[PDB]
């Protein structure tokens, strides 16, 4: 049986594969073609049909996992195409976890004698989270916060240290967005969450303009001008709002010039775009800061989707929560963003 | 001298008028025309120009203030029509708050002899709510609540009474949305603040849709299907996410529905009206709920022009409120909903 981990959220599959890289001369005769045929076939390509994707430079080389030495590699593909996925393996111990876990368990059932082994979404997202950060990326870092992001002359990306993770805000922003204060190991509660998350940003960018993917999206908003469709301090107040510390920038309604027909005809796709973006952004990361406040904790810790390939809103969380918690919090991030609970899944392994 | 208090918003401009009723035949004789004329204007009309708005229902009868027994009167006219008011006034001392009394200032200096003098903005609506409740709203209760908000079959308006109001969350939803931690009548903070307001509501659906006004918008979102465009927690689980207490009906991403092209095709103008409606109110009222928890105060107030004539908001985030709070919290709503601080600034009058 290969060694899979599974997290089937609302939009993506995550996919984490142990190659082991120590089979025997003896072992190597043991193994079925079928086995052979998939371990070569996931090695071998890095695009799985027209969707699947594997994330090379995430790969973990050498790692001791349950004994064995070998690969972990990382791999994702829309939940959409899922039913393509099933029909490839009904040409085994699946731990899944994560909504469609529930959702497709019945389909999952569907490959003969196929044992699946439902793990509970935030429980697999802190187990990998811990773990990864633990065995590291490969000798480097797995936790990255950008130092003197108030600063963008200065602002540069530096590793961070969690060998004492807890307490520790994660913040997951996937679909919707989930936040955790995770006190220990095996104490840790979700708080809240929102439902403006990635999902809102790529929904609403498609209806207003008309974008076909995540990385289109993403393009668009780095060309766009924000403040075009949103009204700011400035616009309310002709400048800053002392009494209450409201800099003139600060955006004081989103979409809210956005009302004037004559503000609708000369905005442009970009300008949307990236409006979407930074509302979305903004109010992740003003609700994370509202439960870092409630939780008394400073170490804030942003995962999900939403946030890969998307340098723009990482920045923009990190200006964000240093500047509007007067450097009391600390945004930080990981490089693994969307497969701590596919990992943690494939953690749950021997429990069976 | 006419008894003027005006709230100049980033959309809405507010004024509270005093109209004396105990004028005497020496006082009638001494009026100069031009306030004979302003207050014979005022009071036999309900529309002024094309813009502005009387809310004849809202008027307090034989009020006694500064003195003198009058009528108090409310009227609202977009901020995008102030230079009409200003050119009208061109053909008097006047106590003026929100970010339009700083930006508009030297307009309002065209005025001969004209004394402006400003005042804070959510000064003027603390002091402005107290004073509206503490006269009563023509003996009858100026706060209600919806008792059995978890009830569709019990949800009903009833008074509220908040004769000793302190603490107390104040929840301004204007373009943007302020909250507010009043302690006492001298001792209150802007906790914090959020962008996603009743502009982003009208930003939005003017985008999505193409409506011309505020109640056009709340037309078609009572005719409309939040659900066609937004993800729910059971299209991720297939039901109740029984794990963390979050039931299928739960919003997990608003618009989340929309990052699929079928989707976007089949849905509504009235649907998408609606799904912004509900992704507006549930957010401040989630991020109402937090502060309420972070302040421990359990009265939550709501006020602002977002929720005028939008009954549907206001069953929303009082049904919200009481669910997710486990009935901890109260959702409380006020008659005169965004005239505060327009009031607040016209009892600023005798300090001048
Ligand atoms: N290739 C991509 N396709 C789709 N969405 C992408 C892609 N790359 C990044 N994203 C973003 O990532 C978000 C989903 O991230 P993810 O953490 O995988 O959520 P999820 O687990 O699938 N949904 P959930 O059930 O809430 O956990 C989307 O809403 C997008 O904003
Ligand atoms: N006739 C109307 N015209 C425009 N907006 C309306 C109207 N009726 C209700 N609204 C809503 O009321 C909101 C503005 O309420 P209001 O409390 O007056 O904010 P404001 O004071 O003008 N802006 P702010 O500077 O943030 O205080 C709008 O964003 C709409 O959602
Ligand atoms: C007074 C009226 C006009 C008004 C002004 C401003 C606002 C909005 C507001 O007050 N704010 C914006 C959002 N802010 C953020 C943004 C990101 C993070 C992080 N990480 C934390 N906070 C808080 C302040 C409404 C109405
Ligand atoms: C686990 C993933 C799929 C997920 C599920 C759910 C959510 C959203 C969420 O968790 N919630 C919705 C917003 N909620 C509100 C709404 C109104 C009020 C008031 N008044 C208070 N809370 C909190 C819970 C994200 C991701
Ligand atoms: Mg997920
Ligand atoms: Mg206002």
């Amino acid at each position: 049986s290969p060694w899979f981990g599974m997290d089937i959220g609302g939009t993506l599959v995550k996919l984490s594969y142990f190659e082991p890289i120590d089979i025997t001369a003896e072992e190597e005769q043991e193994e079925v073609e079928s086995l052979k045929s998939i371990r070569k076939y996931l090695t071998s390509n890095v695009a799985y049909g027209s969707t699947g994707i594997r994330d090379v430079h995430l790969e973990l080389k050498d790692l001791t996992l349950f004994g064995r030495r070998g690969n972990l590699h990382f791999i994702r593909f829309p939940t959409q195409d899922l039913p393509t996925f099933i029909q490839m393996g009904r040409d085994t111990v699946l731990c899944a976890t994560g909504g469609g876990a529930y959702k497709f368990e019945k389909d999952f059932r569907t490959i003969g004698n196929l044992h699946l082994h439902k793990l509970d979404e935030l429980d697999c997202l802190v187990k990998g989270l811990l773990y990864i950060d633990s065995v590291s990326f490969n000798g480097q870092a797995e936790c990255y916060y950008f130092a003197n992001a108030s600063e963008p002359e200065r602002c540069q990306k530096m590793p961070f240290n969690l060998d004492d993770p807890y307490p520790l805000l994660v913040v997951n922003i996937g679909s919707g967005v989930s936040i955790l204060a995770v006190h220990s190991k095996d104490n840790y509660k979700r708080v809240t969450g929102t439902s403006l998350g990635g999902g809102t940003f790529l929904g609403l960018c498609s209806l207003l303009t008309g974008c076909e993917s995540f990385e289109e999206a993403l393009e668009m908003a780095s060309k766009g001008d924000s403040t075009q469709a949103d009204k700011l301090v400035r616009d309310i107040y002709g400048g800053d709002y002392e009494r209450f510390g409201l800099p003139g920038w600060a955006v004081a309604s989103s979409f809210g010039n956005m009302i004037y027909k004559e503000k609708r005809e000369s905005v442009s796709k970009e300008d949307l775009a990236r409006a979407t973006l930074v509302t979305i952004t903004n109010n992740i990361g003003s609700v994370a800061r509202m439960c870092a406040v409630n939780e008394k904790i400073n170490r804030v810790v942003f995962v999900g989707n939403f946030l890969r390939v998307n340098t723009l809103s990482m920045k923009l969380l990190a200006y964000a929560l240093d500047y509007w918690s007067k450097g009391q919090l600390k945004a930080l991030f990981l490089e693994h963003e969307g497969y701590f609970g596919a990992v943690g899944a494939l953690l749950g392994l021997p429990n069976f």
